[PDB]
C-alpha cells in the first residue's frame, strides 16, 4: 500500500493466531506489543521512549503476518500506549518513507 | 527521496537559522526537538509516549526547513532522546509509508 500520514498509520496484524493492531512506527527500533502473552522463554530487555525507560519481555524468533508478509522477528511484550511496529520488521516488509 | 528503514532514518532540518538533525517518525503525532531555543509566547503541553508522559512547550506557528521544504507548524520543545519529526510536518512534506 501507500499510507498517507494524515491519521495515525495502523495496520492489521496477526501474532499467535489473534488478530491485533498496532502503530507504523519508523521513529521505533523495535516492536511492542502490549495485548497479546507469547509462548516460551524470554529475556528482559530495557526500552527508552519519550516518557523514559520500560521493562520488557523480549521473545526471539516471533512469527508474525502485517497484511500478507509472513516474517520471523524479535517481539518485545510489555506496556505500551500502543502497540507498534518497529523497523526491525518494517524493513522485512521492504517498508521506505517517500517524499 | 526514498528513505529506507536498515537505519534511523535522520535528516537535517534548518530551525530559528540553525541547522539540526531529527528523526522522521510515523509514530509522532507531534514534532519534538530538544536542542533549540525558540523565541516568543508558548503555551504547556503534555506529550505522551512509551515511558510515560512528559511537559514541554508548545510554540505555534514556527518556520521549519526539511529537505527544501518551507513549512509553518507546530513545533514542541523539551526533553526527547531524539529530536522528531512527527505527522503534523511530515503531513506537509508529502510524505508518505509504501511497501
Ligand atoms: C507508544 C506510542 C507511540 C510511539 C512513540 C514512538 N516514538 C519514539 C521516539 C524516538 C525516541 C525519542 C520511540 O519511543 N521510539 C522507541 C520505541 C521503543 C523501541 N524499543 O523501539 C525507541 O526506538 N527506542 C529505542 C531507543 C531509541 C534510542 N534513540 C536515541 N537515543 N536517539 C530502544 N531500543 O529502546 N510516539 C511517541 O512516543 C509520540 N507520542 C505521541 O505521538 C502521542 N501523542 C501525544 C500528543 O503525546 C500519542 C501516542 O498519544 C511522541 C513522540 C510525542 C508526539
Amino acid at each position: 500500500p501507500q499510507i498517507t500520514l494524515w491519521q495515525r498509520p495502523i495496520v492489521t496484524i496477526k501474532i499467535g493466531g489473534q488478530l491485533r493492531e498496532a502503530l507504523l512506527d519508523t521513529g521505533a527500533d523495535d516492536t511492542v506489543l502490549e495485548d497479546i502473552d507469547l509462548p516460551g522463554r524470554w529475556k528482559p530487555k530495557l526500552i527508552v521512549g519519550i516518557g523514559g525507560f520500560v521493562k520488557v519481555r523480549q521473545y526471539e524468533q516471533v512469527p508474525i503476518e502485517i497484511a500478507g508478509h509472513k516474517v520471523v522477528g524479535t517481539v518485545l511484550i510489555g506496556p505500551t500506549p500502543s502497540n507498534i511496529i518497529g523497523r526491525n520488521l518494517m524493513t522485512q516488509l521492504g517498508a521506505t518513507l517517500n517524499f
